């Protein structure tokens, strides 16, 4: 059996200054001998290329679900912003009927979220959006509950997104902001419901601090040195008139982790976090499903992908491996699945652990060797068809905005990535090496502080089969039809993506 491996160097990528740059200052020698030996190019693995806005660095989480499903799989800020953009979101059933609800009870539309651009949570755009729609709608009665960023974005940012916010409701002619909370309080994750219930009052005309505006109370916030994030709940005076049986809720945040408690006091009957009457005929929708427990219209129900690279090698009869240390298991399985925990027929697994560290600067081999042993074991048991391999090292070690140990890092994984590569030849078959994005190209900033993060960078990609020419461009959803090229097995028609390899 021939065996076709895709190896990712997590955050690993092409950027043309040295400077603080552990993948140009590594001694490796593997990687270029396969480089210099075989076809090669370079792919988009950020922004638009890989289903993000404009100017996002990519990510392994996303990296790893356009990957596996060979195809730009789009993210929910990019699929609400796109369904803006072209009317779908003003025609969605889900929004039209919360305005129902409100229109046919002439009850109230509350609309709550997290009111910044910082993307990861919401948008505030979105935010007005739905005043848009409600005022095509003719609803009459719009309340605003602000939760204020800070953490995503600017500490002190808030104000400027409530002036702009307050230019929209004069321009619109509609909505008003009620109430105010930061998100240390609306937005908490680890089951502190006493944070949770002051935003409840606050949204609810039950016990806060009142103020004439939203600027008025941060100010006063900013003014006893509590910034955005942390400020204290609050109702605007002569706006709020609570949430009343007959309402209807629509909640902006696309996120998950950090809406579902909010979503839990209003409109989880089993909610017991403290004590609640909770309000009768409530229309409570959510942009996506935070939970299974919040009964709530969905407005972006989830997209489940079908023919992932996993998918098209179990009904083809072939046989698979993921393999990773802890640290990029998910992203081999889980993700490469396209957000799928169940095994395919035929698919095995192998997890290393990870070290235990608190940073990975301080072991920057991490279980590299280990895993590169484990997958050695594998392929001599000569069966296996298809490899997802995953070096976690460059990414990792990377975060740690130091440059000497991310270029041991990266000299590790070379090591490893010579012995699996050879190995692959050796067997008569094809190994893609590549990345899910970049950041270890750039671990200082131009002024030697430590930069931690991804970079947008291209990601290269070698292809060892001889005689073939890649590519030019292209992107990580091409990397499975690559695959299954190489394979030669047909590609179905919802795999959009294109080999890299040309004909
Ligand atoms: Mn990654
Ligand atoms: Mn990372």
């Amino acid at each position: 059996k021939k065996p076709t491996a895709l190896i990712i160097l997590d955050g690993f990528a092409n950027r043309e200054s040295e400077h603080g740059n552990a993948v140009k200052l590594a001694n490796k020698p593997n990687f270029d001998r396969y480089y210099n030996k075989y076809p090669t190019t370079q792919i988009e693995a950020s922004g638009l290329d890989v289903g993000l806005p404009e100017g996002q660095m990519g990510n392994s989480e996303v990296g790893h679900m356009n990957i596996g499903a060979g195809r730009i799989v789009y993210q929910s800020l990019t699929r609400i912003n796109k369904s803006i953009e072209d009317g779908d979101f003003f025609e969605n059933d889900v929004l039209n009927n919360a305005i129902a609800h409100v229109n046919s009870h002439d009850s109230a539309l509350h609309i709550f979220g997290l009111l910044s651009d910082g993307g990861v949570h919401s948008h505030y755009k979105h935010l007005f959006a739905l005043l848009e729609l409600a005022k095509k709608q003719g609803v009459e009665k719009v309340y605003v509950h602000a939760f204020l960023d800070g953490r995503d974005v600017d500490q002190k940012s808030a104000l400027k997104y409530i002036e702009e916010t307050e230019a929209k409701f004069n321009e619109l002619g509609i909505g008003q902001f009620a109430s105010v909370s930061g998100r240390y309080y609306a937005m908490d994750r680890d089951k502190r419901w006493e944070r949770e219930e002051k935003a409840y009052n606050a949204i609810r005309n039950f016990d806060a601090p009142t103020y004439a505006t939203a600027k008025e109370g941060v100010e006063a916030s900013y003014n006893e040195g509590l910034t955005d994030e942390f400020v204290v709940p609050f109702i605007v005076e002569n706006q709020n008139d609570g949430v009343n049986d007959g309402d209807a809720v629509i909640f902006y945040n696309f996120r998950p982790d950090r809406a579902a408690q909010l979503s839990e006091i209003f409109a989880n009957r089993a909610f017991e976090g403290f004590k609640v009457e909770q309000v009768k005929d409530l229309f409570y929708a959510t942009f996506t499903k935070y939970n299974d427990n919040i009964d709530a219209a969905i407005v972006f129900e989830k997209v489940d992908l079908n023919n992932t690279i996993g998918e098209i090698a179990q009904n083809n009869n072939l046989t698979q491996l993921r393999i990773a240390e802890t640290e990029k298991y998910p992203h081999v399985t889980y993700f490469m699945s396209g957000g799928r925990n169940e095994e395919f027929k035929g698919e095995r697994r192998r997890l290393i652990d990870s070290p235990k560290v608190a940073t990975y600067d301080l072991k920057p081999e991490m279980s590299a060797y280990e895993v590169k042993d484990a997958l050695l074991e594998e392929l001599n048991k000569g069966d296996l068809d298809l490899i997802i391999l995953n070096f976690a090292n460059p990414d990792m070690v990377g975060h740690s905005g130091m440059l000497e140990p991310t270029i041991k890092a990266i000299e590790a994984v070379d090591e490893c990535l010579g012995e699996v590569v050879d190995k692959i030849l050796d067997m008569d078959g094809y190994a893609i090496i590549t990345a899910d994005h970049g950041n270890s190209d750039q671990v200082l900033t131009d002024d030697d502080q430590p930069m931690t993060t991804h970079t947008t960078n291209p990601v290269p990609v070698i292809v060892t089969k001889e005689g073939v020419t890649l590519r030019e461009t292209g992107r990580l959803g091409d990397l499975a039809p690559t695959l299954l090229d190489l394979l030669n097995v047909e590609q179905p028609e919802d795999m959009t993506g294109e080999s890299l390899i040309k004909h």
